[PDB]
């Protein structure tokens, strides 16, 4: 037969572990790095908020949808 064992089956379907706290993350997990996270941990940058999971990081730093929509803006834009 097969050298060593085979037969074994697992449906554990639970949810993203944040990887600070250890706690499942009911709500959308937050991103960072590579790796799952929750989005009450960190805080916006600008005004200084309870960021969201889906949070964009900037330069390493964490900013909410509201502040980050507030930094792509611009008159004359020339790609
Ligand atoms: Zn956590
Ligand atoms: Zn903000």
């Amino acid at each position: 037969g097969s050298s060593g064992s085979s037969g074994e089956k697992a449906r554990g379907l639970g949810k993203y572990i944040c990887q600070k706290c250890h706690a499942i993350i009911d709500e959308q997990p937050l991103i960072f790095k590579n790796d799952p996270y929750h989005p009450d941990h960190f805080n916006c940058a600008n005004c200084g908020k309870e960021l969201t999971a889906d949070a964009r990081e900037l330069k390493g730093e964490l900013y909410c949808l509201p502040c980050h929509d507030k930094m792509g803006v611009s008159g004359p834009s020339s790609g």
